[PDB]
């Protein structure tokens, strides 16, 4: 873990709120003082008292994957306190947390522009996890965390794994005999696309697990958000081809969307399941 994990020395950690409850302990925000005494603002992930090896394991394990990411779109680990308790993983402080709660928040108050800006970094950073040998397998709207600058920031890799599971964010062939590829995470990928547009709606609203697996399967699709691009929307299809082989790829992905930052007049056609 200490691999791709620096340790951190408590002293220079000051916890100035809990901040929420994470599925290993309380999730708080504070200061941490880097060695050239620079501060800054870090979100602190503790690990609950009275926690199982195991538990210490499951906990530290997502460090070690999140250290060896180093990119601008990626949640980037400043370190973990492991020789004294309650053991911590630190990682920069994203000001206005989870990106679908905070889409949820000012529903149609964003332009396309600013919206395509979020879906760029999110998918930079997939670029990125991808080019490393990842799979997320867990890639939604709230595992991204958004910035004071509105910088989109993949985070929790509790399920990621080197090449349960929410049903919803899952390529029809994973969720069939769990193959799991990066044209899986584009899947996902096309999910979070629909989010964002929607502005934090739920993907599939509250149908059935069930009918969710079903209905995918059989064809049918998400249904454009409200306004929506119609470039965005192709490109939410796009991700969701049957066949895998067909989707885009994160760099092409990248480069779509790169070009809809520069032509915003681009976006100015605008488009229950589809089939
Ligand atoms: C995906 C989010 C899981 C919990 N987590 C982590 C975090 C931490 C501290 C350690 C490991 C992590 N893996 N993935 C995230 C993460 C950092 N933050 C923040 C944050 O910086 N600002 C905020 O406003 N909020 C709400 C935050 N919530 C978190």
């Amino acid at each position: 873990v200490h691999e791709f994990a620096k340790e951190l020395d408590a002293t220079n950690i000051s916890i100035d709120k809990v901040v929420g409850a994470g599925e290993f302990g309380e999730v708080c925000s504070g200061r941490l003082k880097l060695p050239s005494k620079k501060e800054i603002s870090v979100a602190i992930k503790t690990l609950k008292v009275g926690y199982t090896e195991k538990q210490r394991r499951d906990f530290l394990g997502e460090a070690s994957i999140m250290g060896q990411f180093d990119h601008p779109n990626i949640i980037r680990l400043e370190g973990v306190v492991t020789k004294s308790k309650p053991v911590m993983i630190v990682t920069e402080y994203m000001e206005n947390g989870s990106l679908d709660s905070f889409l949820r928040k000012h529903d149609a108050q964003f332009t396309v522009i600013q919206l395509v800006g979020m879906l760029r970094g999110i998918a930079s950073g997939m670029k990125y996890l991808s080019d490393m040998g990842y799979v997320h397998r867990d890639l939604a709207a709230r595992n991204i965390l958004i910035n004071s600058n509105l910088v989109c920031k993949v985070s929790d890799f509790g399920l990621s794994r080197v090449l349960k599971i929410p049903i919803r964010w899952t390529s029809p062939e994973a969720i069939a005999y769990r193959k799991f590829t990066s044209a899986s995470d584009v899947w996902s990928y096309g999910i979070v696309l629909w989010e964002v547009m929607s502005y934090g709606e739920r993907p599939y609203w509250e149908m059935s697990n069930q009918d969710v697996i079903k209905a995918v399967d059989e064809g049918y699709r998400l249904p454009p958000p409200m306004d929506c691009p119609a470039a965005l929307y192709q490109l939410m299809l796009d991700c969701w081809q049957k066949d895998r082989n067909n989707r885009p790829k994160f760099e092409q992905i990248v480069s779509i969307l790169d070009k809809l930052i520069r032509n915003p007049g681009s976006l100015k056609i605008i488009t229950n399941l589809l089939l």
